[PDB]
Order: C-alpha cells, then sequence, then structure tokens
DNA sequence: GCGATGGTTAACCATCGCTG
DNA sequence: GCGATGGTTAACCATCGCTG
C-alpha cells in the first residue's frame, strides 16, 4: 500500500524537493522484528528536517554531503517519512544550493532540557545528552540524562537491550516522545525510537 | 472491528537513601 | 525507619488505516 509503514495523519507531498544529506544512522529492525528503517537529517536552503526512511534501497543514497531530490514522500508533523512510494534521484547540478551555516548548526544542536520540557506532549525529541545514570531492567532500560541546567528521565520500553552504548558515552536519542501530565515529564520510546552511544 | 500506536492515570510492590 | 523514588502492568481514552 502507498502508506505502508507511514505514520498516522502524514501528508503526501508529490512535488520534488532537493535536499542535502547531513547524517544517517545504520538500518535497524523495529515493530518486533517485522520491519526495518534508518534515521537521517537533511537540509534545504531554508530548513533542516529529521527523516525516517523505510526503504532500505535508499541507504546507499543517503550519503553525507550529497544532494538528492525526493518526491512522493510524506510529512508527519514536520518529520519527513519516506517509503517505497517515494522517488529519490541524485540531484542535477542546477538544483544544488549552499546550505547556510546557521542551518547546519541548528541541525546539529541539542535543545536544552529545560526547553524540551516546555514542548507539547507527544513531541518527538532528538539529541545528544550527557548520562548521569543508567539502569538495565527486565522490561526496560532507563536513563537519567542531563545538561548544565537540568535533567530528565529517559524510558526505553522496547523489549531489546542490544544498544551500542558504553559507560562514559553521551547518549544520542532519535525520535523519543515527550510525556508529561501530572508528574515529572520524561522522554519515552516509541515504535521508531533509536538510541546509541555518541 | 481490530491492529498499531500512543498519552494519562493509577495501583501495586520493590528498592533507595538520608533535615527546606 | 520510613517517605521518596522507580519498574511493571493495566485500564482508559483516543485516532488512524484498512475493511476491494
Ligand atoms: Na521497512
Amino acid at each position: 500500500t502507498p502508506k505502508k509503514n507511514i505514520s498516522k495523519g502524514a501528508v503526501l507531498h508529490e512535488k520534488p524537493m532537493t535536499v542535502m544529506v547531513l547524517t544517517a544512522t545504520e538500518p535497524f529492525n523495529y515493530k518486533e522484528g517485522k520491519e526495518n528503517m534508518f534515521h537521517a537529517t537533511v537540509a534545504t536552503e531554508s530548513k533542516y528536517y529529521r527523516v525516517k526512511v523505510f526503504n532500505m534501497d535508499l541507504k546507499e543514497k543517503f550519503t553525507e554531503n550529497q544532494f538528492i531530490t525526493i518526491s512522493k514522500y510524506f510529512n508527519s508533523s514536520g518529520i519527513l517519512e519516506i517509503n517505497e512510494t517515494a522517488t529519490v534521484s541524485e540531484a542535477a547540478p542546477n538544483q544544488m544550493f549552499e546550505v547556510p551555516k546557521n542551518i547546519i548548526r541548528s541541525a546539529k544542536e541539542t535543545l536544552k532540557i529545560s526547553k524540551i520540557k516546555e514542548l507539547d506532549s507527544g513531541t518527538l525529541i532528538y539529541g545528544v545528552f550527557a548520562v548521569e545514570k543508567k539502569k538495565v531492567n527486565d522490561k526496560s532500560i532507563t536513563f537519567k540524562i542531563k545538561d548544565n541546567e537540568d535533567n530528565i528521565k529517559v524510558v526505553w520500553d522496547k523489549e531489546q537491550h542490544n544498544i551500542n552504548y558504553e559507560k562514559g558515552d553521551k547518549l544520542q536519542l532519535f525520535s523519543f516522545h515527550l510525556r508529561k501530565g501530572n508528574g515529572k515529564p520524561i522522554l519515552h520510546s516509541g515504535n521508531h525510537s533509536f538510541i546509541k552511544g555518541e
């Protein structure tokens, strides 16, 4: 189906958009071993975007600093999602552009934890954070992460502990969900979450 | 109608840790 | 000693996608 693996409520964009690839993770299985994906960050002249890619045929195309043109991709609350429905081509020279330094900078920065806490519940969070505590449990792995001004609990709920993380490492989070309500805000894993040592 | 997804509340029980 | 903190499970409420 054209919407296979795409997030609920995502909007199809048929028009081509050219982006420069900044980063991409290795592929990994999710949905209890049934599907694969990888995370990426790309930039246009005006914005950077987090990207979730479900078509493994594209892994070779998501190369650092290369320009690619994407169409029939989806937009899920600002996160670009790309499945087999999309077309991805190498960009024509006359479609390339310079990505402003401030965009590159933004795409690499991590929001302050105190600022993260002010966002709406359900907001997807990405970033690199110092680790204060780590606890491996039967059904979860939890962390206390911190920056210079604040700390927050991270809950990894996926039944799987094969995380490439070593003691002393900073923790890199992809697509965690801010949770709040009555009590302390936390970052909780979701179907697409990925965690690794920096 | 059901599966996937997912935020909130809360019960329950264990462990932690040490004066606002 | 004992209140605070933390893990697990579940109920509840909700939306979407597919139901050609
Ligand atoms: Na996939």
